[PDB]
């Protein structure tokens, strides 16, 4: 009786752009607090984080984060591939039909 629906891509970090040195995606004025979250590679899309093998946290409490430093490498090699993030989100019923 909660009617849910997936949003579309969130991806306004990048592994290389910003002051972060990582990836981070927000749900921040897409949903208030969704009920799932879909975290992916943007170059291999179809992989899921099982499937990726990066060290990342995406949960539906702080959203996505990478760090780069925490990819496999060594010296100044090794980094985050840029992810982007679906929320799932639910609502009253009576707002499906
Ligand atoms: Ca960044
Ligand atoms: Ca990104």
């Amino acid at each position: 009786a909660l009617c849910c629906l997936w949003s579309d891509w969130i991806n306004e970090d990048h592994p290389s752009s910003g002051s972060d040195d990582g990836d981070r995606e927000t749900f921040d004025g897409v949903c208030g607090a969704p009920e799932d979250i879909e975290c992916r590679s943007v170059k291999d899309p179809h992989l899921s984080l099982e499937q990726l093998g990066q060290k990342v946290q995406c949960d539906v409490s702080v959203g996505f984060i990478c760090k780069n430093e925490d990819q496999f490498g060594n010296g100044p090699f090794g980094l985050c591939y840029d992810y982007k993030i679906r929320v799932n989100c639910c609502w009253p019923m009576d707002k499906c039909a």
